[PDB]
């Protein structure tokens, strides 16, 4: 036990807060009581977010060396990109992101998709922006090193932040954090969570809160929805990242599996399906919560599936996590038509 | 001055927290100490903003009374009219939002101006988006009426939200709130801010802060940046607000005029010029925190120009205050291009 032997650097305004999503409970079926961790409340930093947390014990290293260049990647839309870039202003440090194909940009927004969302953002935070199109990977990729090799001969010295941050030995020590935060606010809130309902496609996320929540022996409250519809390699480096964050904060236990619905992963990383969009509909109609088609928009379709179908206990708390991601929402606006009548 | 005569409802985290822009402040050659209040981190209710600040005392006269559906106004991209959207959804309520034509869409986002940002949000959020031709204006607007006839034609009952909540009754008591965080921030900071920067345009959010700041005779350390570009009408209204809102809480001293930079309006309302742009781009570049081109990327500029022109005491402690805004940044994309390495 202990992220705190791990230097954090801090990006964010404290422990994020808990929305009592009652509105949206009661038109649910008034089943569960369902609560949201605010995850895109995060910091002044363009808009906060997941990546947010994990950068926090990532940042240490980057400023105690010498380094002069944070580089990253991700898929057009990439919301670590934008925080990364968030991260080089504030450090006083230059930028690289690659932008690569990962979603397969539909027509009605092969315009905008590129010029605005997240990548806007971005640019104006003045990051080296390159618009690459490769294939989807949550692993590493084969122009992220390029870049490395790049600035490297340039005579510059690059810091490396793969996809998600998964890849990178600290990169679910954040979230680990994370558990010791809603432990800490179920206790001040007055209100316990039997459940964990959250989004994944790279795994820090998902693992780092698996290991965390181990701290307690509650690594089972987790409910992963994937979103990355490869269940395949994402459920795998997951565990991988959890058994690993597991051992650097001490905790011995042995994750095996985890809870990861893959039910709305379909039909593909980026593209939603008319039930992702009724549920950013309804969270958004309901609580004034805004939601993505990427990530916390799938996240929260499976969350309103599991409560219909009485997947919970009647009368469990269940604690929603807004990882953010709202930002891309402008690269969709295609699949929200006005209000009829 | 007792504003907490008045009822006040949920809305918010809490006290919107306060950054220390250290970096950008070096950058402008140590002039000042600059800091920012974040209206723009106040509420997990879709990015939050200052209108939801003013509306938590409006909430309460709606929700006592039998109002079927809120009613605002305000431009293409407006923000108060996205977040009504949201206090909508939030309370219950209808929502019908007329969107006038206050800005002359530039050519280049002719084709996104109208589809992306805010007015997106609003409508993922259900409500009845009204795009209206009529131009800019911040008083009362005859489509404005038309709508609260038609609706109570149909047999309703809608709650008048005229834009940035100034012409209501209650709209400068949420900033005068602000001020009295200001005055318990500095207590816990250690330190006393001289001046406060803050963006104007319908007049409600300064007035507050100047109503409020006369509380404690400060009222001279508000500086308001105009984004209207009409100096006459905005400083009338804005002085018109402040004096109402001075009566309510209990404040005697009456404002005759106040302070209201003009020099950075042009070329007009919601078009920036390439000192916004290069503000904008410098806060970002600097801290990672995100203006736009409209409202915060102007008092930015503003903000940029005192410092240069030494127009502060040396080591000054001058509190920025963020509005929001950022959301409507998508539709502002060809502003921005990729800056180069
Ligand atoms: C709102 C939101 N929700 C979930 C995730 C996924 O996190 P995990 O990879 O830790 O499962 C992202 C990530 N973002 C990436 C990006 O490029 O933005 C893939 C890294 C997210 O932004
Ligand atoms: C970011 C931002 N900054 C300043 C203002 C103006 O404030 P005042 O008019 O209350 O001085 C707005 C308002 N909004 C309106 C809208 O239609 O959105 C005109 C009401 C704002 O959104």
């Amino acid at each position: 036990a202990g992220v705190a032997k791990f230097a954090k650097y801090p990006l964010t305004f404290g422990p994020s807060p808990i929305s009592n999503l009652n509105r949206l409970s009661q038109h649910l079926g008034s089943k569960v009581n369902v609560y949201a961790k605010r995850e895109d409340c995060n910091s002044g930093l363009a808009f906060g977010g997941n990546t947010l947390r994990k950068l926090e014990y990532i940042v240490p290293d980057i400023v105690e060396g010498d380094y002069t260049h944070l580089v990253s990647i991700g898929g057009r839309q990439s919301n670590q990109t934008r925080m990364v870039a968030a991260l080089a202003a504030k450090l006083g440090k230059k930028c690289v992101l690659i932008q690569e194909d990962w979603v397969p940009i539909p027509e009605a927004e092969k315009d905008v998709y590129n010029r605005v969302g997240n990548i806007e953002l971005s640019r104006i935070m003045g990051a080296d922006v390159r618009v690459i199109e490769d294939g989807f990977d949550i692993g590493m990729r084969k122009s992220f090193a390029n870049a490395l090799q790049e600035l490297e001969d340039a005579g510059h010295k690059p810091y490396p932040i793969p996809a998600g941050c998964s890849e990178h030995k600290y990169g679910g020590l954040g979230f680990v954090g994370f558990a010791d935060e809603v432990i800490n606010q179920e206790v001040e809130l007055g209100i316990k969570f039997d459940k964990i309902v959250v989004c994944c496609v790279t795994g820090s996320t998902t693992a780092g809160i698996l290991a965390g929540m181990a701290q307690y022996g509650r690594q089972d409250d987790v409910i992963a929805i994937d979103a990355s519809f490869t269940s395949e390699k994402t459920k795998e480096q997951t565990l991988r990242i959890a058994n690993n964050t597991a051992k650097l904060i001490g905790v011995e236990h042995e994750f095996k599996d985890f809870t990861l619905d893959t039910r709305f992963a379909y039909p593909c990383y980026g593209v939603p399906n008319e039930g992702t969009i009724e549920a950013i509909r309804t969270c958004a109609e309901q609580e004034g919560v805004l939601t993505d088609p990427v990530y916390e928009g799938k996240s929260m379709q499976g969350l309103i599936a599991l409560i219909k179908e009485d997947y919970f206990k009647p009368g469990a708390n269940v604690l929603y996590v807004h990882l953010g991601g709202a930002p891309a929402l402008s690269a969709y606006s295609s699949f929200f038509p006005t209000k009829t009548a």
